[PDB]
RNA sequence: AGAGAGAG
């Protein structure tokens, strides 16, 4: 049930190879207890802290499940975003790398001619996706459920949220009766968990208490800005004192992404900023940017709360307090990847600092008072 | 009715 080794998880040697060679060397405490049941077939909850490696938990069970020489779909992988789904495929093909699995990103914003070309021609082993061009693709018969054999849902309890929900079901009910279910994410309420007795067969349940999941890497600050007019001064003295290797900055709605950009650069600060309503073209040089540390500062909705991974990155500033109690957990964990060293700060109005108590009581934390001009916090 | 989530 606990298995310390990779060496020790039975392995095809290939697959072995991709992983030393990615530069692992000891197995996450997750990767540790969920690797073996998922390769075994058996449906999983997976819950494990922000950082933690919870996509090479399914990542390396997938792949030693692929028959390699079935030349079919034997795999599906939601996310609930494009940036995520990218970044889950990138993972997914370097570890099965000296296997020679093929996996396939089915994501919005690329151009669908473009993929029903490679479609129509190839099946590959893994598909990693969008829910819509998933959808998509199966309605057209581009993508074949035949030999689907595993289904993992990432982000698991936004994909079951009242917007994905009824997404997630439409495509389950594409795939065969017999088909294995494998959920991850950092948070699952009560509420989640029991819609997975509707679709899931007495799965292993993995799961950590909400009073667990905080980092102890990640100190939590707060700055009380008593008047939303204020956060903009604030944030633009935070920009001169802090340390700076890189920052995310969290904004409620898109909107007010627009508006702070503009107002940063209009200040002569140098800032990108990505949001939904953004061509998909700009989406992703922004994220290719930033992930090359090209931009140091990015301006962002919850489009980036879930899942993204540059390590480089040591502070997010909820400039917007989150209303999602879950949704807080997945912010903060963009900084301190992995056990690494991070802050994140609060900007709190009188209406705010409410919801933020709510929050320090929900996972049993505490939230500091930021100390004044101090440029190097943690 | 936030954020995302095919297409045109
Ligand atoms: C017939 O093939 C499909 C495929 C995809 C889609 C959708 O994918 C979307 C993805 C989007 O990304 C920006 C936006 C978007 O709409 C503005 C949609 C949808 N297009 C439309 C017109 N409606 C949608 O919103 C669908 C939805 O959720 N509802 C409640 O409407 C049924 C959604 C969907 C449904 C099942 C499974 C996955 C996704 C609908 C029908
Ligand atoms: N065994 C490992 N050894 C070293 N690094 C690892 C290991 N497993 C994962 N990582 C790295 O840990 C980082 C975080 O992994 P990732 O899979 O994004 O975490 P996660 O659990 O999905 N986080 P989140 O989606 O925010 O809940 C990445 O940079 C991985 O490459
Ligand atoms: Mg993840």
């Amino acid at each position: 049930e606990i298995v310390d080794s990779f060496d020790d998880m039975n392995l095809s040697e290939s697959l072995l190879r991709g992983i030393y060679a990615y530069g692992f060397e000891k197995p996450s405490a997750i990767q540790q207890r969920a690797i073996l049941p998922c390769i075994k077939g058996y449906d999983v909850i997976a819950q494990a802290q922000s950082g933690t490696g919870k996509t090479a938990t399914f990542a390396i069970s997938i792949l030693q499940q692929i028959e390699l020489d079935l030349k079919a779909t034997q795999a599906l992988v939601l996310a609930p975003t494009r940036e995520l789904a990218q970044q889950i495929q990138k993972v997914v093909m370097a570890l099965g790398d000296y296997m020679g699995a093929s996996c396939h990103a089915c994501i919005g914003g690329t151009n669908v001619r473009a993929e029903v070309q490679k479609l129509q021609m190839e099946a590959p082993h893994i598909i990693v996706g969008t829910p819509g061009r998933v959808f998509d693709m199966l309605n057209r018969r581009y993508l074949s459920p035949k030999y689907i054999k595993m289904f993992v849902l990432d982000e698991a309890d936004e994909m079951l949220s009242r917007g994905f929900k009824d997404q997630i079901y439409d495509i389950f009910q594409k795939l065969n009766s017999n088909t294995q279910v494998v959920l991850l994410s950092a948070t699952m309420p009560s509420d989640v968990l029991e819609v997975t007795k509707k679709f899931m067969r007495d799965p292993i349940r993995i799961l950590v208490k909400k009073e667990e999941l905080t980092l102890e890497g990640i100190r939590q600050f707060y700055i009380n800005v008593e008047r939303e007019e204020w956060k903009l001064d604030t944030l633009c003295d935070l920009y001169e004192t802090l340390t700076i290797t890189q920052a995310v900055i969290f904004i409620n709605t898109r909107r007010k992404v627009d508006w702070l950009t503009e107002k940063m650069h209009a200040r002569d600060f140098t800032v990108s900023a990505m949001h939904g309503d953004m061509d998909q073209k700009e989406r992703d040089v922004i994220m290719r940017e930033f992930r090359s540390g090209s931009s140091r500062v990015l301006i962002t909705t919850d489009l980036l709360a879930r899942g993204i991974d540059v390590q480089q990155v040591s502070l997010v500033i909820n400039y917007d307090l989150p209303t999602n109690r879950e949704n807080y957990i997945h912010r903060i964990g963009r900084g301190g990847r992995f056990g690494r060293k991070g802050v994140a700060i609060n900007m709190v109005t009188e209406e705010d600092k409410r919801t933020l108590r709510d929050i320090e009581t929900f996972y049993n934390t505490s939230i500091e008072e930021m100390p004044l001009n101090v440029a190097d916090l943690i």
